[PDB]
DNA sequence: CGCAGCGCGCA
């Protein structure tokens, strides 16, 4: 079982980018809607979790030091992204941000186009056989996360 | 019920999100002893997987024709990824941007290495509860392939 | 403190 897993590993990084692939391809109509880019939803989705700086977004994809802020400098310029304190100065690496209640409306336009499309590609299952997928998939996510935590 | 479906993807969302960062914040190793920019290893993923053209390249993210073209040339003005006819000006229909051997040897580094992680984190499974979970997930990928094909 | 607004059809 050792060339087992080295399948069960590029599946997952096989069904992974066909969900990747699509969202942007079935949301690209509402980021020229909103007139962002992908690049941003990714961002933006991040968010849509819970606040994060500048400094928390970096870590989790590239570590581009700036070059990730001329990507966050759009979003504040476009209202989306909302920031910390409303008191001035040119701090960057100071302020934390949150989305705005457009970068949230937004949000709540993403997730309904694929709380649709996925709602049909599932509205045929077991739900004690979907749970019985969302468990497993949440412990080898817990597992990630206290490792996404270690080394 | 017709919410539930819904902290799913959320939820899938949110995992991909974790999978991304650990392959990242544990492939900076094999990336910069390749001297290879991050989201760079994301392109030789697919190409992995088949042959492929840099509009097909695109055709997984965003409207990316000259933007992700300056990927696949640092991937070939820079080592990895052979080109189709070893001369070409700039026609990107008569290049057909493969893999070189490294192409594989990079493939076949990173991939033993985010896989003795998932051969550790899952190992209390009897092969049958993660299979279950793998077919379910055939599904909702294979669901994704057609679906992905009206547009 | 490494780039952004462009090859919608081209036998």
């Amino acid at each position: 079982m050792v060339r087992r897993i080295e399948d069960h590993i590029s599946f997952l990084e096989k069904f992974i980018n066909d969900v990747n692939t699509l969202t942007a391809k079935l949301l690209k109509d509402l980021q020229t809607e909103y007139g962002i880019s992908a690049e941003q939803s990714h961002v933006l989705n991040m968010l849509s979790i819970e606040a994060l700086t500048v400094g928390q977004i970096t870590e989790k994809q590239g570590v581009n030091k700036a070059a990730v802020s001329r990507r966050v400098k759009k979003l504040l310029n476009a209202e989306l992204v909302k920031l910390e304190k409303p008191d001035s100065n040119t701090d960057q690496r100071l302020k934390i941000i949150k989305l705005s209640n457009k970068g949230k409306k937004y949000i709540k336009e993403r997730k309904a186009i694929m709380s649709h499309i996925a709602s049909d590609m599932t509205s045929d299952f077991d739900s004690k056989e979907i749970e019985k997928v969302r468990q497993v998939l949440e412990i080898i996510d817990y597992r990630i996360q206290s490792y996404t935590s270690k080394l």
